[PDB]
């Protein structure tokens, strides 16, 4: 089998991605943040605390002919940002653009942290890093990718993201058609439940080439590219009048600038980042001040390539046996 469904912008600075998801009997259609760092599949819900839920669309269970509460299972999670979300879980009938599951864990949110709530834009999560990480207590459930891998024709999905535009997540074949050039695939360890791997070093702008070892994760439910401070520092310093704020919390630079790309690499291969994908637009309505996409990784213990450097690429995530991850420029 194999699926494959359009991914969508919440708003006009990309800062996440709605996909489409059919759960229930007759379907109920969610419109759910796919995220490749973590591995629970939350939705809002009829259980969810009335004055948490303001415009999302929630989940019925009680009225999916196909839903089974899963007795005595909870879920409780927290994420990079300090928000967090927990609730029952029932089992249900899931599609993603003509792939089903039956059987699938569907966590019901029973309470949301507020940016949750504040964001009417997304139903819910639908986690793709390894079952190792899902929450569901005390019988761990799998993600809907490991759930659906025995029936694709192949053990993968791909993460196509667009910029300021709409893209692609793809299970179980690769369109040859997606991207440019040779796709480049390299080792990943699953020892913290990630996709983690290890650039091979980083270009700003059409600067030469530094060779060094960068781990980190591939994650598309970060919005932000999050690097070293040196890294950092050494992309900032070619912005004129970009600058770490305490107070805004990052780097930010002056709206009348253009920005140099970033370029990483894969093995022997580079993905360069437009350096547009790195504004963030004002930091508040009518500022002269903007938002920087590449941030130091300092005050979180990893580095993580969200969202800015994976719309860059044409991003395989290779559940094989011996899981890899291929990126492709495109
Ligand atoms: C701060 C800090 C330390 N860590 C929690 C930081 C991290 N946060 C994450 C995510 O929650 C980011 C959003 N997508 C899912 C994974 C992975 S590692």
């Amino acid at each position: 089998s194999t699926g494959s469904a359009t991914t969508t912008p919440i708003d006009s600075l990309d800062d996440a991605y709605i996909t489409p998801v059919q759960i229930g009997t007759p379907a109920q259609t969610l419109n759910l943040d796919f995220d490749t760092g973590s591995s629970d599949l939350w939705v809002f819900s009829s259980e969810t605390t009335a004055s948490e839920v303001d415009g999302q669309t929630i989940y019925t269970p009680s009225k999916s002919t196909t839903a089974k509460l899963l007795s005595g299972a909870t879920w409780s999670i927290s994420y990079g940002d300090g928000s967090s979300s927990s609730g029952d879980v029932y089992t249900d009938t899931v599609s993603v653009g003509g792939l089903t599951v039956t059987g699938q864990a569907v966590e019901s949110a029973k309470k949301v942290s507020s940016s949750f709530t504040e964001d009417s834009t997304i139903d819910g999560l639908l986690g793709l890093a390894f079952s190792t990480l899902n929450t569901v207590s005390p019988t761990q459930q799998k993600t809907f990718f490991d759930n659906a891998k025995a029936s694709l024709d192949s053990p993968v999905f791909t993460a196509d993201l667009g910029y300021h535009a709409p893209g692609t997540y793809n299970f179980g074949f690769i369109d040859t058609t997606a991207y440019t050039g040779s796709i480049t695939y390299t080792a990943v360890s699953t020892k913290q439940g990630f996709w983690e791997w290890t650039s091979t070093g980083y270009a700003v702008g059409s600067g030469t080439f530094k060779s060094t070892s960068i781990d980190g994760i591939a994650d598309t439910g970060t919005t932000l590219l999050y690097l070293p401070a040196t890294v950092v520092s050494a992309y900032w310093a070619q912005v004129s009048g970009a600058k770490s704020s305490s107070s805004v919390g990052g780097y930010v630079f002056p709206c009348s600038a253009t920005l140099p790309s970033f370029t990483f690499g894969v093995g022997s291969a580079r993905i360069v980042i437009p350096g547009d994908y790195i504004d963030f637009g004002p930091i508040s309505t009518g500022s002269s001040s903007c938002f920087g996409g590449i941030q130091s990784s300092a005050g979180i213990g990893i580095n993580i390539f969200g969202d800015v450097a994976l719309k860059a690429a044409f991003v395989v995530f290779n559940g094989a046996t011996t899981p890899t991850l291929g990126f492709a420029s495109k």
